[PDB]
């Protein structure tokens, strides 16, 4: 019989790793983590000097985060939690708005995207986002292998193809990753359940460990050029650099971005220190049923520009590591997986912190 | 596809072991622990009558810290955080200065060491540090694999190899082993990351795990006669024993050496119990940025010797079990891998230990 | 290992105990069985018998297993 | 003194603030008094307005004075 039970090999298919599970090996440098080029394709015809993209949430993007991340050199994805009407004016007000690293179109003005759901009114909500100059589209979906999210997708690429990007929303497997690329989307996104807010792998039991879902992904994509997104579960800068190395090209943020300034919502004071509210858009209060997220509240850090300076020198610093010239060569490295007292080895141990790191905490 | 994702089964290049995912298997022996022998290789051409070295680090060695080491048996290394002239006259102090295993060189000096960095202005300090009368010099870095160590390493043992002992940064493969050695290297460091301090492993996501890390350096270092040191992440003297069973020769020493009295720094008193500072090179208080490390304290110890002797003991207890009568003997010992259970059983359990030990703390 | 010698003859499985989620409840049929047997899940309804219980201003029932001491007796 | 002023007018007098015990309330009434006026000892049973507060096991309710900072915000 199968060891694991049964008689079937294909019944548990893979062990799946995560961020914690593996650590990058260095290799012969010859690159000053001051001279490495952090830059990476977003899209297809879209490149970013920063390889960071806001979240698609309510609690995170907006058009101040919006236009700050632009300006950091990422990107921002104005969510889809508003009306039509409201989220274009969002997006003007991004493209009407030091910064030499900013990110812009051949007009000279910052790039934004735009998330959008499936659907007829979805589609009227596209067209809107697209007459008000949005850049990029993205099929913002739990599960981008249904057959409507392929359809959205190729129903967008035909229509408003020459003018827009369209992102295809999260997968986590070979077959859903190989799908969207037939359907033609321009990046594909990654990721099911890792989130720090989600409960879909405890209320559906349904999902895949983020590193083992970038390597599929990334198999499926790298032929045809599509690029990877790699979408929830990252906490450290560690973590981003782990991604980009297991073959993402890009890296989209969550709760690091939400306790920062540029942040919809108003700072919470508890027991003398600041918060602020996250939250989910599966949660019960954001679809207002069965929901699939939490609301919480992450502490308060400060200036975009700050936290951005900070995962950048992180990765700069893996890349002196590993020796990467580019983004296109830290995709090339090589992990070594641990185990739970090599995890606890990684992090700081038998020691009593007394003052912060300004890029680490507990 | 590889069970891990993906279609290259050299991605997730190997699983790395931690000293606490092992255990030493007792064999045939015939050994008396206090009748065994501990002296072992630092350099090619030095050896101490204790195998343990201090770190270089503004919070563990000074001029009296390797005053104390070198009397206890062993050696001290200055850290560089100091002046140039400052170190030099911190070396002078040690070699201006109940003991039987003092390590003492051909003029009944103590030995001592001192670390260096990579540039000409690293050059001059180490310059005026071999003319200032200094044993051994540690090319002190943090991604030994880099060209400018390299070359570093070669220009001192061209300029000033037969008078000093160069050892080579930390290195955490074959492949950095090999280099440090074909590039002239007396002794190899071993480690990146385990430091109980350090946040390389977080901020960067870059290292190795320590016994993984010393057998493969062992490997390259071993058929051409180069001592390995096991630097970081050593809080038992049994992780000294399998540091040593693993292939390496001496174990350098950090926070075990951070709050005894001989370290520099002053008492700290905390709700009636003593500790004393203790913060990584690469800490944002010590580099004055990303930092690499953080600031902490650490409960008081005492005296040097009591520590030291405890930690012989403890080696000296293993190669009797393991039948080992010199270090070179211990260094063939075989392993048995065990699981968390394992490392649960291995510690006291079940128990509310009252007083406590002079070689255990809970 | 109980579904690889239960499907040739039609025979369901149940899977019984250890249940604490809906994708607890997902896996164990993904897994082969037909249905499950929830214990404490529904131990703290308001149709399970026994009287309520009040622990520092919150509400809590009675739950225990059939094989333990006060069962058994 | 309050009764020395009080009762050749027949006017009764009420002994307002700092019994603790069935004692204290006997003593003001023989010292003069007609009524006495409670607080801290009615404060903590049920028909008192606020909210059980729990801790340690043990039940408590809020009690304050109408000049404190947070009554006369
Ligand atoms: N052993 C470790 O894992 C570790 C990690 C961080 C810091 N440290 C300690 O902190 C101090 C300073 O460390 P440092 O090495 O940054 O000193 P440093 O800034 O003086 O660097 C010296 C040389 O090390 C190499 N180097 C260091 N980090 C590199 C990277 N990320 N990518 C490429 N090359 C790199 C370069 O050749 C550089 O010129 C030392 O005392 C060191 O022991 C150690
Ligand atoms: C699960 N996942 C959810 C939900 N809303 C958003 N998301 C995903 O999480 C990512 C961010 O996760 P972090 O780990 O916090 O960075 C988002 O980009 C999105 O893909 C939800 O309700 N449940
Ligand atoms: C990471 N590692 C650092 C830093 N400064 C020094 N080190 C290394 O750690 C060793 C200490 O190990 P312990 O586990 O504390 O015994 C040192 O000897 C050195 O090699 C730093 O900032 N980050
Ligand atoms: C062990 N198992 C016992 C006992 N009484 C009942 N059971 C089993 O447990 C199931 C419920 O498990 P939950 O995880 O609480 O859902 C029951 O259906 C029964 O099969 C006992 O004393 N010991
Ligand atoms: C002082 N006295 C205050 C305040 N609010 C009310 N009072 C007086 O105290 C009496 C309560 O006495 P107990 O000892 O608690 O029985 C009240 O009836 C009232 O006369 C205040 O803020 N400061
Ligand atoms: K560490
Ligand atoms: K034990």
């Amino acid at each position: 019989p199968v060891p694991t039970g049964g008689d079937d090999p294909t019944k548990v298919a893979m062990l799946g790793l995560t961020f914690d599970d593996v650590l990058l090996l260095p290799a012969a440098s010859d690159v000053v983590p001051a001279t490495a080029d952090t830059s990476s394709q977003l899209t297809k015809r879209i490149r970013l000097r920063v390889p960071l993209v806001s979240s698609a949430m309510d609690t995170v993007t907006e058009s101040r985060m919006a236009i700050a991340m632009a300006r950091a050199g990422g990107m921002g994805v104005l969510h889809r939690n508003l009306p039509v009407a409201e989220q274009a004016g969002q997006v003007e007000t991004v493209k009407r708005s030091q910064f030499p690293l900013s990110t812009k179109d051949s007009d000279g003005r910052l790039l934004v995207g735009a998330a959008v759901g499936v659907g007829d009114d979805a589609w009227t909500r596209a067209m809107t986002l697209v007459d008000a100059g949005v850049d990029v589209l993205i099929v913002d979906t739990a599960h981008a292998h249904n057959r409507g999210v392929l359809d959205m997708v190729s129903r967008l690429k035909q229509a408003v193809g020459e003018r827009v990007d369209v992102v295809g929303g999260n997968v986590a497997t070979r077959a859903a990753a190989a799908a969207l690329v037939e359907a033609g989307a321009d990046a594909v996104k990654v990721g099911v359940g890792p989130g720090s807010i989600c409960t879909t792998r405890v209320v559906a039991g349904v999902g895949a460990p983020q590193i083992t879902a970038i390597l599929e992904a990334v198999a499926a994509c790298k032929p045809y050029g599509v690029p990877v997104i790699a979408d929830g579960g990252l906490q450290y800068s560690g973590d981003i650099a782990k991604a980009l190395a297991a073959g993402a090209s890009t890296a989209m943020l969550g709760s690091l971005l939400a306790g920062t300034a540029e942040s919809p919502g108003e700072l919470i004071f508890v027991n003398g220190k600041q918060f602020k509210s996250y939250r989910g858009m599966g949660s019960l209060g954001a679809m207002q049923l069965v929901p699939e997220g939490i609301e919480g509240r992450v502490p308060f850090r400060g200036p975009l520009g700050t936290v951005i300076h900070q995962l950048t020198g992180g990765l700069r610093a893996a890349m002196g590591y590993t020796g990467s010239a580019t983004i296109e060569q830290l995709q090339q490295a090589q992990f070594v997986q641990i185990t739970a007292a090599g995890l606890k080895e990684s992090h700081p141990h038998d020691i009593t912190m007394t003052v912060e790191a300004p890029n680490y905490y507990t």
